[PDB]
């Protein structure tokens, strides 16, 4: 039973902004002092919404691992509440931007095999996120990095086109995710229509290397965006793969 007592929770101060409402950090009481995150919802008094809401946590309740983000419980009564483990260091994306110029990159490729490791373990649960990408991403500490919870600039040709999504699909966003990590967390395709996504992979264009970033890591993203979805790498290979850049990197 996830259901928590209210009185264990003390809402702290505003951490971001969601869907439902806006969500600030706290601390649980249990069986002590534990930094949680808490997911609020302002219009979780109608249950049309709360059902939704709820769902949330219903999702995250099925799955354990280290680089995914945990749920604590929910407080089901008004206001509707659910209570996550904190990733202290936010919002992937601005993390990358403020740490710009400070961050090594070992640490960069560090953040993608941790993500590599949160995504094989999905694939091996036969469950397809799609909607990887640096800003669902959040940051426990500076070597820890979680998996949170139409994107066209993100997405594989097959779902632009024909609402496929897959395992290999995520593969592909997860290709988008890293450039965007060793870019610092700027987003793909800036100044580029939607609409015109899907013509430039069409016609064999790619996010181009990142600066600082190593060619065999950049040829790994490319292997993410192979056109036909049977020829991109499965995560568990994007995993041994970024281990061994990543072994690589932090030999210097
Ligand atoms: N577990 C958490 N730890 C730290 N910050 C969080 C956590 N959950 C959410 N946030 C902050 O709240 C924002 C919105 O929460 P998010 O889960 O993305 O909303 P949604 O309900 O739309 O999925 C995040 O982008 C991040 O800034």
């Amino acid at each position: 039973d996830y259901e928590i007592q209210r009185e264990r929770i003390e809402l702290g101060r505003c951490i971001g902004e969601g869907q439902f409402g806006d969500v600030h950090q706290g601390i649980y009481m249990s069986p002590p002092a534990l930094a949680v995150a808490i997911k609020t919802c302002k219009n979780c008094t109608s249950d049309s919404v709360r059902e939704k809401f709820l769902q949330e946590a219903l999702t995250m309740r099925q799955f354990d691992h280290p680089h995914i983000v945990k749920l604590i419980g929910v407080i089901t009564e008004n206001p509707v509440w659910i209570i996550m483990e904190l990733c202290t260091l936010g919002e992937l994306r601005s993390f990358l931007q403020v740490r710009k110029y400070s961050l090594d990159l070992a640490s960069l490729i560090l953040y993608a095999y941790q993500l590599s490791t949160a995504l094989a373990y999905l694939e091996s649960k036969r469950f397809v996120h799609r909607d990887i990408a640096a800003r669902n991403v959040l940051v426990s500490s500076n070597d820890c990095v979680k998996l949170g919870d139409l994107p066209i600039k993100w997405m594989a040709p097959e779902s632009i086109n024909f609402r496929r999504f897959t395992s290999a699909s995520d593969v592909w966003m997860f290709g988008v995710c890293m450039w965007e990590i060793l870019m610092h967390g700027v987003k793909p395709f800036q100044g580029v229509k939607n609409n015109d996504v899907i013509g430039r992979i069409e016609n064999g264009e790619r996010l181009p290397m990142p600066p600082n970033c190593p060619p065999t890591l950049y040829s790994l993203m490319t292997k993410c965006w192979a056109y036909d979805p049977s020829r991109r790498p499965r995560f568990t290979e994007l995993k041994a793969q970024l281990s061994t850049i990543l072994e690589e990197e932090k030999a210097q």
